[PDB]
């Protein structure tokens, strides 16, 4: 046995496969077998569950798809390798800008490795359906409702949205982020201000994501996020809110841009970037010849032939540094510039729902808050305010 790559990651939807693909292509050519572990469930937590179990095992995964503060459990835990000799040898401080390379260290050492910066507060509009609609793409809130109106009346679903909690709190950050404020924002994830959290502008955050959810279908619950896509892809729907994982839904299709989608900041949110960065965290192994193969995925994660690839069939921006970005399609390339608006000022934020803000008790209270108030057309978003501040100190 050369040594075997063993993965646990939700990559599952038909343009998440084609992402992965590339990694399993790039592993065998380097001699090495692939033994995936993929496990279906958008956002990951059916993945997380079977971390949970798998890492005390004594089998853990070579790698495993944990991002953000959840990052520093597992270090704490002492599961994960220290990357030293690997991140020196291809210079990884040097490829990655330093707020990621941050976030890859528990006490100063890397402990996992990024492929990507996926972009949340994205909108995605089929031009088709919003031409037979006579409807306008939106760059405010009240031209998102305008058009949600218009797409209503032609018989088309306004917005496609699974009902499943990371989705409702994909749509949810966005609209804190266009209605607080990149800053804002930060003091009610980030911090988790009290103040913030149940202040008139989070209170209207709330106020208009009642008034969205009268823009979905009625009967969406359970449907996964790339249903949602299809929704749109397919023509039944004009609008689907979510992160820049939808394009490789599209892409797998075969569809282009301006002719068959388009993809806008989520109104109001223009000048900001919720970030959200797929890394994989490397589990100490005991196996020779899995260590090796663990080091080669460590090399594979920030090569510049994988990192084009993968993001390109992915629908996020390369995390690497020196890329030539006129190798990725015209939406990543618009990614690309609204990263580096947005890093120059404090438009830049982690993602709640993407597990970059908080810690994984936190983003589940908040899930809960959401869910919960979207569920019930009659709730009072004075109430979910609340709620909101309240469920997250129990959960600390
Ligand atoms: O499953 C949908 C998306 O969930 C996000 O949390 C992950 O970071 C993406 O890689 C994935 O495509």
């Amino acid at each position: 046995n050369p040594g075997t790559v063993d993965v646990l990651h939700w990559w599952t939807s038909g343009g998440e496969a084609k992402a992965v693909e590339t990694l399993k292509q790039q592993i065998q050519k380097d001699g090495f077998i692939w033994k995936d572990n993929a496990v279906a469930g958008g956002g990951g937590a059916a993945a997380m569950t079977v971390l949970k179990t798998r890492a005390i095992s004594g089998n853990p995964p070579s790698a495993a798809q944990i991002k953000g503060p959840d990052i520093q459990e597992w270090g704490a835990l002492g599961l994960l390798t220290e990357l030293d000799d690997v991140a020196a040898a291809n210079k990884w401080d040097d490829l990655l800008p330093r707020q990621v390379a941050d976030i890859m260290k528990y006490d100063g050492h890397y402990v996992a490795v990024p492929v990507n910066i996926h972009r949340v507060n994205w909108l995605w509009i089929n031009p088709q359906v919003f031409d037979k609609a006579g409807a306008k793409v939106p760059t405010t809130l009240d031209e998102l409702f305008a058009a949600a109106d218009k797409l209503k009346a032609a018989g088309f679903i306004p917005l496609a949205h699974g009902g499943q909690p990371w989705q409702d709190s994909t749509v949810f950050e966005d609209l804190v982020l266009s209605i607080l404020g990149p800053k804002g924002y930060h003091a009610a994830f980030v911090d988790l201000d009290e103040k913030t959290l149940t202040g008139p502008q989070m209170t209207e955050a709330f106020a208009t994501l009642k008034r969205l959810g009268t823009y979905m279908d009625p009967n969406r619950a359970g449907r996964d996020w790339n249903i949602a896509a299809a929704e749109v892809i397919n023509g039944k729907a004009g609008m689907q809110i979510m992160g820049d994982w939808a394009k490789s839904e599209w892409s797998a299709a075969g569809k282009v841009a301006g002719k068959d989608y388009q993809c806008v900041a989520f109104p109001g949110t223009q000048g900001s970037f919720a970030y959200n960065i797929d890394s994989l965290a490397m589990f100490k192994l005991k196996d020779a010849n899995d260590i090796k193969a663990q080091n080669d995925l460590a090399k594979v994660a920030l090569e510049p032939e994988f990192q084009t690839v993968f993001n390109q069939n992915k629908g996020s921006l390369p995390v690497r540094q020196d890329m030539d970005m006129s190798k990725f399609d015209a939406c990543t390339q618009k990614s690309a510039a609204d990263f580096k608006e947005a890093a120059k000022g404090d438009g830049l934020q982690p993602s709640m729902a993407h597990n970059m803000a908080t810690t994984l008790a936190v983003q589940g209270a908040i899930f809960d808050v959401v869910t919960n108030f979207l569920n019930d057309p009659q709730a009072e978003p004075a109430t979910a305010v609340k709620q909101l501040n309240a469920a997250i100190k129990a959960a600390r």
